[PDB]
């Protein structure tokens, strides 16, 4: 996972091949290791694109 | 997939690692074999998290 100035993109490590980043390549891993991206939940919609959060969604509409 | 008492979790096969699971793990081939875990589709969020039935909660909403 890499930064093109604003834009996030994925590639491999053996070819340089870019494509946008999707839900089904994320897992879940508890507490957040200090080196991450602090980014809060509103806005992540900016760097998965197609992810909609249903609760504060259901919680607007 | 296990069971520690009513919290179900995924870990490997080799190093033992839990973790939650996500719906990015599952596939669907139908008809159920016997000695599977009962379980209605109104609870099915409390196997797993992050999975809303859009089609109950529209149904609801
Ligand atoms: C994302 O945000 C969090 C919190 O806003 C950042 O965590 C904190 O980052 C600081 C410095 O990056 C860590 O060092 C601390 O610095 C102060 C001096 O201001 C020093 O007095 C402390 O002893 C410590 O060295 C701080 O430990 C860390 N917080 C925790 C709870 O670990 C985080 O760094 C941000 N992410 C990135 C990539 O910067
Ligand atoms: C999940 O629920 C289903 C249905 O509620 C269970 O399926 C049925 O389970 C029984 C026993 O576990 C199977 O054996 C049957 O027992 C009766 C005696 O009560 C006997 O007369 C029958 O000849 C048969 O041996 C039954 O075959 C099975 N139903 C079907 C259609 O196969 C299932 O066992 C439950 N899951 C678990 C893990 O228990
Ligand atoms: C999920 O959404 C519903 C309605 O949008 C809300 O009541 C519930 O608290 C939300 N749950 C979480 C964990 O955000
Ligand atoms: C999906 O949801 C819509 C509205 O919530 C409903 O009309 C439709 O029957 C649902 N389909 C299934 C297969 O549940």
């Amino acid at each position: 996972l890499y930064s093109d100035n604003g834009v996030f993109r994925v590639t491999s490590r053996v070819m340089f091949q870019p494509r946008l980043p999707v839900l089904s390549d994320f897992v879940q891993i508890y507490n957040c290791n200090v080196t991450f991206v602090n980014i809060s939940r509103v806005e992540l919609h900016t760097v998965i694109p197609d992810y909609v959060d249903v609760n504060k969604t259901l919680q607007e509409f």
